[PDB]
């Protein structure tokens, strides 16, 4: 349409470098459900580009999570108080979002506390975790065994308040509240 929904490619290609090794298979399971089966960062990406969805506002977003207000304002111009200004207007899941701005929250410790965790009630998880492996990771893991989704967070809620960080434990039922709201009672009756 315009240049404010869709992006250059000789320019992602220089963006896509100053985003770490962290930024990317993190970046890359933000978007996991439009680019399916996708790897490098590139890799969802190239599928996105085609598709139509890797917009320019769906992309300020990928960029809005991994927070690089730096990024933001040094390739968009846009600071933290214009860059609020366009989400939702993507493929990006609230609930993706979140999963990641908490595996931020978490640290190296309590994180394989977590890994150490999912592998006992069921032992067909230390098959794909490592404890190596982000946290963005052990919850697609835990998406395959069927433990967790965008509807059923408490297995994960509860194993967090196992880890005492009730902030995160509540922080995911927030979500549990709003999705769990809206999502009925707006598509509701109209």
């Amino acid at each position: 349409s315009d240049s404010k929904e869709v992006p250059s490619l000789p320019f992602l290609r220089h963006l896509l470098e100053e985003l770490d090794s962290h930024e990317d298979s993190l970046l890359l399971f933000l978007c996991h459900d439009a680019a399916p089966g996708c790897t490098t960062v590139t890799q969802a990406l190239c599928s996105l580009s085609q598709q139509r969805k890797l917009t320019l506002a769906a992309l300020v977003e990928m960029l809005y999570v991994l927070q690089r207000m730096d990024l933001l304002k040094s390739r968009f111009g846009l600071s933290k108080e214009g860059a609020e200004q366009l989400l939702g207007t993507s493929f990006l899941t609230r609930y993706r979002k979140l999963m990641v701005c908490v595996g931020e929250e978490l640290d190296s410790s309590e994180l394989r506390a977590l890994r150490l965790f999912a592998c006992n009630l069921n032992p067909s998880l230390s098959t794909a975790l490592s404890e190596s492996s982000r946290f963005v990771e052990l919850v697609l893991a835990l998406e395959n065994v069927g433990l967790v989704s965008p509807s059923s967070v408490s297995v994960l809620a509860d194993m967090l308040r196992t880890l005492r960080r009730l902030d995160l434990c509540q922080q995911l039922v927030e979500y549990e509240q709003q999705e769990q709201a809206r999502y009925r009672y707006c598509y509701a009756a109209s």
